[PDB]
């Protein structure tokens, strides 16, 4: 956010500078559009970076017609550039023209509004009053910037200022060939993924989020770089994530430095990056370079996450959902070329049936082909963000994958999916323990290879604390895991890694599932053609207290006897056609809508494996058992592999368990973690033992546990009080021979690292350790300085005791170039020194920079780094001649 008068003068100062660059034969290193080309940032070969505005801020007042604002431009005459005002020469006293390039100043004509409310223009001592200013929308003096060929870059104006071409810098570094062909980082049951968010809402230092993830988890992790689509509804402009490209770039470099996988620019229609309609645009269109760039330069980049694609379409500043699907059609090809994933996540309401994962492939036949053909690259995820329809949306998201249109299936859980005011069981606020249930249920019984989140990131995963002292009198920003992150999430993944929780393959799920619905309906409302049959789940796994479809407010199943029921558009391949029972929805209203008849046919397909009010589903020798109701709840489960007779289970509310049957052993992973520290009680009884059993228990993470044992009349009874997760082992043998046989250890394969990133590293000043600085801007959007990288910058300031430090890295020993992007608006700063590894190496030339709020500059140093960690400091020695600002540093090999 900024005033119209700032915007105008910025463009003028830019026009002066472009002309200066032209006659000094300077080159454009980089340019990039923002807010769909409302503004651009521009870097030249001398390191000068500045904004130009294609849209000007409204003029405070309220009026909203287009009205007059002065237009300072430039024409050429007798070989020379002179200032224009509204397409006539700019003159003051006499009729003397005024050169752009005058041998004394770098003062441009300044436009203003005086105190009688008239526009004015001043140039040194001279000054000129023009027309009355008037509240209204204004038009910019500048149109846009495009590229000509691969040589030229053109700046075009809206007045009669000529076009201005500058050469497009070519860098003499040999470009690094990208990764193509096969998938960069395969995902499968053997190689699952956790998407952990570096979140614009946490105002992250990516480096410190990465480090909060332990080593055993890291290799299975895919860091998800979240750009918030929070914006000003009137203008369109993004705040939280002001410069999305620049955040993504900065954090994607840190990821690439740390050799970890990474991928998120949209929520609903809103997106920091412009949608395409043709595959050609990925190379030919200077409005959409970001797509190719991330794949080309970062070998750890897996692609793009379009989350929550159910809202915000057809906005003034979004796109239609059709246009989005179309963008996916092209983007998916791009993704396939580079071995990437495109991820989509859906949560549902009544208004959004026509944009769900059925409609996705049923409404757009071209996307359907491109999806089918590159399913390996396409990942479809259930989101738990909306207030209803969870079983419908679970079926459909699962159906996408099994039917062959997506390669992997995932869950993105959210607190926000707890029912509002009343909640569930008598618990107003969402309790974290609840979250473990859907996830384990859908991972173990429906083949999810991707866990995403959980949300909200900043309530469930990480928070920033106050700054902390880190030696030598320096202080740093700091981040911490929430306890439920460690005690639910981290530990649940350890239980996948350690092969307790075996993820079934697609073909394994179809054999279990048995049945599919095909959505072959073309008549009726949006719900009739894209959503599942309304009473699909009734008298199956849907609770008594809950209701059908959009009155389905609870995601806990009443029973696990019947498997999650998938709903697809079509079956694309051999395997999808191996479904035992294919039911067309058109027949559904006739036959299956009678709840009793459905339950009758389903009962023949899916035998009773237990009784009681707990949730119990079995796959191979693994049970998921949980309690999603109030009060102690029970079940009687006859064993299928263990040689004892049966187990009777009695569990507290929101206790979840994973129970592995062995001929002479049982394991329980149990959890029910409350951060406030309460205990819960659980009771396990084994029947049919022909021997005194024994038991073993280990607490996990920050959990507690005590277990009591009771042998009596051939019943063995374990009483497990605990807070948080634990593994319990029961050695119990019986005398049965009618029992199945346990297959050998499922595979878990530790996912390979990405190739080593050979490009430049970046370290944002707002993440530096610091002492005695004037101001540290971690949330820049609300402050006066524009055109910065990531979310912020700092004002180092003039203190003689001012200093900063970060830890930087180097693939090996040698000379590197350190580019400090900075601002020195009032005076040159010759008074700050640089230390590498606690040895002073020079005094960067921080030349006076232009006063304008968008201008930054870059100061260079050559230095020796050694292989691995290096320490970087900037230290004042005296009082600065003026404020020094710092946005970042960028390190590259010479
Ligand atoms: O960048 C942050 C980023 O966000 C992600 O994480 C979460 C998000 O998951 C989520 O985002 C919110 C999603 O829900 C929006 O609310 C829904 C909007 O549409 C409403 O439907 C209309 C009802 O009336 C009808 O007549 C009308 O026709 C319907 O709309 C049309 O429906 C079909 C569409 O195809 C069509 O385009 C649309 O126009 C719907 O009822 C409403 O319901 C929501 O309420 C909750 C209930 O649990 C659910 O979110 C959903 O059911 C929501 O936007 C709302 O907030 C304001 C707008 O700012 C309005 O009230 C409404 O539009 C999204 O909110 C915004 O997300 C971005 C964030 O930066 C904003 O601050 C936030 O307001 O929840 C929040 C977010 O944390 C990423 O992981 C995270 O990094
Ligand atoms: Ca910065």
């Amino acid at each position: 956010p900024g005033t119209a008068v700032e915007n105008i003068n910025t463009n003028v100062k830019a026009l002066r500078k472009l002309i200066e660059a032209k006659q000094q034969d300077l080159a454009v290193k980089t340019y990039n559009p923002v807010n769909n080309g409302a503004s651009y940032t521009i870097e030249l070969s001398d390191g000068t970076s500045f904004s130009m505005y294609a849209q000007i801020a409204a003029l405070e007042g309220g009026g909203e017609d287009v009205v007059y604002s002065p237009k300072v431009g430039a024409k050429v005459e007798h070989d020379e550039y002179y200032w224009t005002l509204d397409d006539v020469w700019l003159t003051f006293e006499n009729d003397e023209k005024v050169k752009v390039l005058d041998e004394n100043n770098t003062v441009a004509p300044i436009v203003d509004i005086n105190t009688d409310g008239y526009w004015t223009v001043k140039y040194g001592t001279k000054s000129r009053t023009l027309d009355k200013a008037v509240s209204g929308k204004l038009t910019s003096q500048f149109k846009q910037v495009s590229t000509i060929g691969d040589e030229s870059v053109s700046f075009t104006f809206t007045d009669r200022t000529p076009v201005i071409e500058l050469n497009l810098f070519k860098g003499d570094n040999p470009e690094i060939p990208p990764v193509t062909g096969a998938l960069r980082r395969p995902i499968s049951p053997e190689q699952p993924a956790w998407f952990v968010h570096i979140d614009s809402w946490n105002y992250a230092d990516p480096q410190k989020i990465i480090d909060l993830i332990p080593a055993d988890i890291r290799p299975f992790t895919i860091f998800n770089i979240s750009l918030s689509v929070s914006h000003d509804e009137a203008t369109g402009i993004y705040n939280v994530s002001e410069y999305g490209y620049e955040i993504a770039k900065s954090w994607l470099r840190t990821c690439a430095e740390n050799n970890v996988w990474a991928m998120q620019p949209s929520s609903g229609g809103f997106s920091h990056f412009k949608d395409v309609s043709l595959y050609s645009q990925f190379e030919s269109d200077d409005k959409v370079r970001v797509y190719d760039e991330f794949f080309r330069e970062y070998p750890n980049f897996l692609g793009f996450n379009y989350c929550a694609q159910f809202w915000g379409y057809d906005d003034q500043f979004s796109v239609s959902w059709l246009q989005r699907v179309a963008h996916w059609n092209q983007l998916l090809k791009l993704t396939h070329k580079y071995g990437g994933y495109l991820v989509v996540s859906f949560c549902g309401n009544t208004w959004s049936a026509n944009i769900n994962p059925i409609a996705l492939v049923k409404r757009n036949s071209d996307f359907a082909q491109t999806a089918k053909l590159y399913s390996e690259n396409f990942i479809m995820c259930e989101k738990y963000t909306t207030q209803s329809g969870f079983f419908n949306v679970e079926g459909i998201c699962l159906g996408t994958w099994l039917s062959g249109f997506a390669g992997q299936y995932g869950i993105r859980f959210d607190q926000c999916g707890w029912t509002e005011e009343k909640g569930q069981n008598g618990d107003k606020d969402f309790p974290p323990a609840a979250g473990a249930l859907p996830i384990i249920e859908h991972v173990m019984l429906t083949g999810q290879t991707v866990i995403d989140g959980p949300e909200l990131i900043w309530q469930q995963c990480f928070k920033e604390t106050n700054a902390v002292s880190v030696g030598d009198g320096y202080q740093s920003r700091n981040w911490e895991c929430f306890p439920q992150f460690v005690n639910i999430n981290i530990d649940m993944f350890r239980k996948i890694i350690d092969k307790t929780i075996r993820i079934p393959s697609r073909k394994e799920v179809i054999d279990r599932t048995k049945v599919v619905i095909l959505q072959d309906v073309y008549s009726g409302d949006d719900n009739a053609k894209y959503s599942s049959p309304k009473n699909l789940h009734e008298g199956l796994y849907l609770r008594d207290d809950d209701g059908n479809l959009w009155d389905n407010h609870c995601y806990f199943k009443k029973t696990g006897r019947y498997p999650t029921i998938p709903v697809a558009f079509e079956l694309c391949d051999d395997v999808a056609n191996s479904f035992q029972y294919k039911i067309n929805q058109s027949t559904f209203e006739g036959s299956w809508s009678d709840v009793n008849t459905k339950v009758g046919k389903f009962n023949r397909w899916f035998p009773q494996e237990y009784t009681g009010e707990l949730y119990a589903g079995r796959i191979e020798n693994g049970w998921v058992v949980y309690n999603g109701l109030a009060g102690i709840r029970n079940a009687a489960i006859p064993f299928k592999y263990n040689t004892c007779d049966k187990m009777e289970l009695a569990y507290s509310k929101y206790t979840v368990s994973v129970i592995k049957e062995y001929a002479n052993k049982l394991t329980f992973y149990m959890n029910n973690y409350d951060p406030s520290g309460s205990s819960k009680t659980e009771v396990i009884k084994i029947y049919g033992c022909t021997s005194k059993p024994t038991h073993s228990v280990s607490s996990r993470a920050n959990g507690t546990a005590q277990v009591s044992e009771n042998w009596k009349e051939d019943v063995y009874t374990l009483t497990v009080t605990h807070n948080g997760p634990l593994d319990l082992t029961v050695n119990c043998s019986g005398k049965a021979t009618d029992r199945l046989t346990v297959s050998t250890a499922a595979s878990i394969q530790v996912p390979a690292s990405p190739q080593i990133y050979q490009g430049a590293y970046q370290y944002e000043a707002e993440c530096f350790d610091f002492k005695n600085v004037t101001k540290r801007v971690t949330k820049g959007d609300s402050e006066p300085i524009r055109n910065y990288t990531a979310q912020g910058y700092i004002n180092f300031g003039a203190s003689s005791a001012a200093a900063v430090r970060d830890a930087v890295t180097a693939l090996e020993d040698g000379v590197y170039t350190i580019r400090i992007r900075y601002r020195a608006p009032s005076a040159t700063v010759n008074t700050v020194d640089m230390y590498i590894n606690n040895t002073k190496v020079g005094t960067p030339e921080f030349a006076q920079t232009d006063n304008d709020n968008t201008v930054w500059n870059t100061a260079l140093m050559s230095v020796s780094l050694r292989k691995g960690a290096n320490t970087f400091e900037l230290k004042a020695n005296s009082s600065g001649a003026g404020d020094l600002y710092l946005d970042n540093i960028v390190i590259e090999r010479k």
